[PDB]
């Protein structure tokens, strides 16, 4: 597969990772994730030096990884610790592969590429789902399509390009019949406006906005949701989908955190999950003919993401 | 995929169909079937040119199918007729391919190849499944094995279904069709099939007789009749045998009767709608699937079958659908 | 695939042949496996010669393997012996490849390559499988990963590793001890003072019998409380294979209650965590031969390295000849 190494991709959820380990994939890297007692989170190549067994099956011993084969034992950098094994000895052919990690807006990031270009700034922002402004409900979901048609999906209903950042903004006065949701529509009754934007950062975090508001008042006094959409490669044809919702209204209210961590409801429904595993089937038959897309005018924001991930994965593969 | 695309093939039976579109494949190719407001069947490439989402998973919208994703719509030609999008315009970029659909003698029809050379005068002659003189049943099934070892399978020497248990041979070969005929006078192992056997009781003559059209499409004659009465004026069944590529190891298999005998009888309906009574017994299924299993192996190894004399029509039937892949192969 | 084809491998045990034919891939080769009236065990390539339909799924008929689509039988050389069509002739072209079998040792021997080199007397020996001395109980076990990750986890006084021709052992004293040299099953024979004892042998390509032993102080190596365990290995795939396990033990010869504890043999030949392993490193292999990734060595690896490198050496050596 083409993937782009050098950037940031959430692993996992925070609430998904303990002191048991995790094994998942990443752009086609098997990860042991795992939280240390000191609560700081590690990523090990899964696949121990001796061997090969995989770490991600065994536990813990004094905070550090034991392989559940023979009982080598490493910490969250990758070196060996414990070899219980004759002269006990650990040379440097024992350490396993590190991966940067770095816990931020409630999501576990990882630098799958070279470790020593890993950038802390590069990370896209998601600061509202730490801020206690709002209110964040999410979850996981496994998806059996190439992440770009997940990408495309998201990025479908001005369109701003920056420097590894795209925006996709709709203004939407009153709408095709009223331009409320049900959601949005119990808020207030005077007239309103409405919005429906989302940001792509690169490689394939996006961060959309959902809002309704009185008239023509501030954007950001408006009443509204903005939605976490992460896509992670997994295989060349599978991803994994981190979505969540951070809502500004009826914060309180337990009874909304159940539609919302919902997989249909919040990201994509059961006809649109199989959408997307639907056409990943059928890519073999469009390749084997000359069968190339039939662009609309609704895919301008997609096909500039999409052009930036072309860039991307070529620049990357040039290097190799 | 080594298929013979310029022939025409059953891709659904009439009853399949309906305005909720059908996704099926066929020769590798996805279909969406569906049928129209006026009944008129309709068959698009299961792939939206917008973002290859598949349309068969939509609905009809003023009679014209509409895809579930971004809700362009289509007619039965494959053009586009609805764009909701923008300055809604409609380039002919947004035309889905439509393959030659013809429904005939209660099948459905398709040319999954050349549609220029998709010529309707060459869809075999199924006629007595509208005959009225005949009673028809039929069903749909499934199997794990490339298509030619159910046609090998069909073409095999006296092998009937097993609802059909009990001059000499003779193989016709004429162009793209081919006849394997059986009359049995009298027999030694038993001449009345267990169905059949209900009409008269003095000793008969029996038939067991195959045609095969071009690529994978047969249609048998199962018959008894007393002393020496006329071949068509006797008790018989015309058998409709029909298999479709799916994939290079997968097949669709359309089974069906056309009895003159017992056409009020709901109980034999009943046994001639069972898949493994008339199309394929459980232990053949398990056989065939079992050979396509084997390919991998036969092909590594150099190895190729040893025929028999009850071979005959299957190997020129073989032969037959040889030279046709080669024809295809060689314009390419 | 590389396979060493000119070897013995163990195909079945005697009690999964009956009149009843069995299917089973060895090397990749699909076989068809049945036990002829006179008892005597036949192996026939399980592709038919008329229409290449699985004989395995056939029954005997007058001991002969008749192919379940159009009724062809064979006998236990693979030839043709009744032709229901046509003037019942038979052509050597309908004659089905017949293998190499040998009954011994409670094993069902097989010699999947060039039926020239079969040679009996290189069959490993697994006399105690049939001693009267020892009661043995086994079964089988199928695992979806290369075979040689299964030789590397079966072979890992002091520890000493004595190599001979076509031969590897690898064997172990634990003189009293120090953790414990006693094992939870063995620990119901004497009481004081007690060594352990873990061998393990390993005949060419991948039949391996280890040697688990607890006896009082110090006495005879062949005077103790033991159990001789069956570990075979035969490749199916690429990346599966089959698993041949057993127990021959000298202690509580005609105790059905013992039988039971180690029918439940999750504990020599450990089938449950240990296919969860060997299946895992096998689903790796991609990725480390994908990157330039060796295992690194320890010092309890002299046994497994050795016995893999002479795997590797044979298979160069058939891949040379072809
Ligand atoms: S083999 Fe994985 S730690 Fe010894
Ligand atoms: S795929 Fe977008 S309109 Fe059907
Ligand atoms: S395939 Fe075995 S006899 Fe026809």
């Amino acid at each position: 597969a083409t993937f782009v190494r050098n950037a940031w991709y959430v692993a996992a959820l925070p609430e998904e990772l303990s002191e048991k380990p995790l094994g998942r994939t990443i752009l086609d890297t098997p990860l042991a994730l795992y939280r240390q007692p000191d609560g700081v989170v590690a990523a090990l190549l899964d696949i121990c030096p001796h061997r090969f067994a995989p770490l991600s099956d065994g536990i813990l011993v004094n905070g550090h990884l034991q392989c559940p084969y023979h009982g080598l034992e490493f910490d969250g950098g990758g070196q060996c610790v414990h070899n219980p094994h004759g002269n006990g000895a650990r040379p440097a052919s024992l350490n396993v592969r590190s991966f940067p990690v770095v816990e931020r807006d409630a999501l576990i990031w990882i630098w799958p590429g070279d470790p020593a270009l890993a950038d802390p700034g590069a990370i896209p922002d998601f600061g509202c789902r730490v801020d206690p402004a709002y209110r964040t409900v999410g979850g996981y979901g496994h998806v059996d399509c190439n992440y770009k048609l997940l990408v495309d999906n998201l990025m479908d209903l001005e369109v701003i390009v920056g420097d590894g950042e795209i925006q996709a903004l709709m203004k939407i006065p009153g709408g095709t019949p009223s331009v409320l949701m049900a959601k949005f529509l119990r808020g207030a009754n005077t007239p309103v406006d409405a919005w429906n934007d989302i940001r792509w950062n690169k490689v394939s975090a996006m961060l959309n906005f959902i809002a309704v508001a009185p008239e023509g008042t501030p954007k950001e006094q408006s009443i509204h949701s903005r939605g976490t959409h992460i896509l992670t490669p997994e295989t060349e044809a599978s991803c994994h989908y981190f979505f969540g919702s951070s809502r500004n209204f009826g914060i309180d209210d337990p009874e909304m955190d159940g539609v919302l961590r919902s997989w249909q409801a919040q990201a994509l429904v059961k006809e649109d999950k199989v959408v997307v595993e639907a056409i990943e089937r059928r890519r073999a038959y469009v390749e084997a003919n000359g069968i190339r897309p039939a662009m609309l005018s609704c895919d301008e924001a997609a096909v500039r993401v999409s052009r930036e991930i072309e860039k991307l994965e070529q620049l990357e593969a040039a290097r190799l």
